[PDB]
């Protein structure tokens, strides 16, 4: 019903397209036959988390056959990993705007060549909370910049280009509904601030560099909280400004690993942090199951 | 002689430090005993490229003993891989400014706790060339922004903070020296433009998004060429801005994978691309064997 579209008049004249970072080529691969049935894409930082995600949702849908694995569709490259089970695609994206950008440029063309339509895309990951207990799942209402505005800036040919961040409201609602049914963890809906640096960029005091005080930070965070911000991470803004523009329905679901009003160090036991990081997976695999039933 | 320093008062007050992304902590690890003897750090995108590097410099230094390999010091995470042979450290950094910044904050802190001094740090990578044949090695004179200036801008508590990019001039001459001795491939010195996006960020026409034309790309790449730029990549600017400020001598050495005046697609056969990628490694590992002879 709603096809994945590119916003680029230069693609039609190309004889082939090398998705360099995926190690996939329009000449070597039957894209419509490989990926044409994709309806749900889950993305996150880590290749192992994304394979775990693909195993878990394969089980949830019961396409989980005994023994056998989900091959890395991008095995051979080491930039991104990719997995698939029925209409679900799993894709790692590393850390930061540039890393997910490259993945998203290539994934969106991949889906376009595959002539995919009605695609829901969900980012799962981790974040720092503002005024939330650690381990809280935040469903992102708006992906915002460091002014707390629903905007994404990039430089194109030396000029600053402002594009809007848009996450699907209906999708936000569906995921919230799912979480109240599950009732396995605190879930909130808030704005998510995207940064280009984890230390000075997130107002941390424990970096190799720090140009400000404990109270400069505290007052920036409180300002953020007042403007609707509930968490902080590194990939939401570019994700929200590309997916919508290309006809994907996008959501972001992150767990908080700490409350940033109370500290900076991520000091919880490994096991606790591990339990926290299952939570976006749990919510999103359950949501996919509920949508495909 | 010259110690690795931090530009952060809050670090001495701290009782313990968790290097979250390395899975290293002061409370579990002996930093001087682990890393005190490190004099050279080589950084690059991929874990497997950085393992191949430690093996190569190991061989070069004659510390290549029969059979055994190099344990990943950061095993148990998948953010960054890290390897050591004698006084050389090898650390991967993934893709983009944010990925390498996180690595750099925690790496500099790691060198500090280890009481390291006289540390030379080199980035080896890949890049798109401007007016150079594919496979040319570029030693970066200045890491520049998208207006061709030796500055790195980040946002700190909502505010634009501009720092200078500084790459060691003597180090550039030393690397060039080694290249003239080796005489195994074309080596140029020039400026490197760091970008936040591989497609539109670098004036490519083949992204999922493109508002401009061939003529626009061409004029922007020419303007860059006239301002000293010979190659384009994604990590040099934050690298150049952080390393020197913290008392490390920094260099960037990238091979070009294509000539951007001629195209955007990376269509060289895989084996050709591999040969190209061994080149910065060849030069840097030889530089290191030379400094330690
Ligand atoms: O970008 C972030 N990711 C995860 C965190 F815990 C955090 O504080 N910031
Ligand atoms: O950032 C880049 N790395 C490698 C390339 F070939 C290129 O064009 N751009």
């Amino acid at each position: 019903d709603c096809p994945v579209r590119l916003l680029n008049p230069n693609i039609a004249k190309m004889k082939e397209d090398i998705l360099y970072h995926f190690n996939l080529t329009t000449s070597r691969h039957n894209f419509p036959a490989l990926f044409g049935d994709v309806k749900f894409v889950c993305v996150g930082g880590s290749p192992s988390r994304m394979k775990a995600f693909i195993r878990c949702v394969g089980a949830e849908l019961g396409l989980d056959c005994p023994g056998r694995d989900y091959p890395n569709i991008c095995a051979g490259t080491d930039r991104y990993a990719m997995y698939k089970v029925g209409p679900v695609l799993s894709v790692s994206h590393g850390m930061g705007i540039p890393s997910i950008s490259i993945m998203l440029h290539e994934l969106i063309k991949l889906l376009y060549y595959a002539r995919c339509s009605n695609v829901t895309i969900i980012r799962i990951g981790t974040s720092g909370g503002i005024g939330l207990e650690p381990g809280t799942v935040v469903i992102t209402e708006q992906a915002v910049d460091t002014c707390f505005k629903a905007e994404f800036e990039q430089i194109v040919l030396g000029k600053r280009v402002i594009r809007k961040t848009d996450l699907n409201k209906k999708l936000v609602q569906e995921l919230l509904l799912c979480s109240a049914e599950l009732s396995e963890f605190t879930t909130v809906v808030g704005n998510t601030m995207c940064t280009l640096d984890f230390y000075e960029g997130q107002g941390r005091l424990d970096g190799a560099l720090c140009s400000y005080t404990e109270k400069d930070k505290q007052a920036y965070l409180e300002a953020a909280y007042a403007a609707g911000v509930r968490n902080i991470e590194m990939e939401s803004s570019v994700f929200a400004a590309m997916c919508s523009a290309c006809g994907l329905q996008a959501a972001v679901v992150c767990v908080t690993l700490l409350n940033r009003l109370e500290g900076d160090q991520i000091s919880s036991p490994r096991n606790v942090l591990s339990e926290y990081q299952q939570r976006p997976q749990r919510l999103v695999s359950y949501f996919i199951k509920k949508k495909l039933s």
